[PDB]
């Protein structure tokens, strides 16, 4: 129920917070799950991932009501 | 159809090729679709993402190993 917006949708909206974290994830479904979990913890209904870095991976996503 | 593998599954398999490209991210669903399409064009049944860089929140550079 906590879903990722595409950039065109997110661009029209105002985020209330963001999440930023690092970890070792099996695939893109797992990355999305990890973001969604942190998003849901913060009361977001949606998110949009804004950064993905190599180093494990580091991910940053904006959160939306 | 073409399926994404997780790390442990891919680790036991041997890829035959990879895809590497840069394009519009959109969201994970949309980028996964782009990877799957390129995998399908090369004859793969599975892929595993090996690298990803999204550093300025527009484009993403990705690579993926391909498997039969
Ligand atoms: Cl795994």
């Amino acid at each position: 129920k906590v879903e990722e917006l595409n950039k065109a949708t997110a661009a029209m909206m105002v985020p209330f917070d963001s999440v930023k974290f690092t970890g070792n994830y099996g695939n893109m479904t797992e990355i999305s799950y990890q973001v969604a979990k942190r998003a849901a913890k913060k009361g977001a209904k949606y998110y949009h991932i804004t950064r993905q870095w190599q180093e494990n991976i580091t991910i940053s996503a904006d959160l939306y009501k």
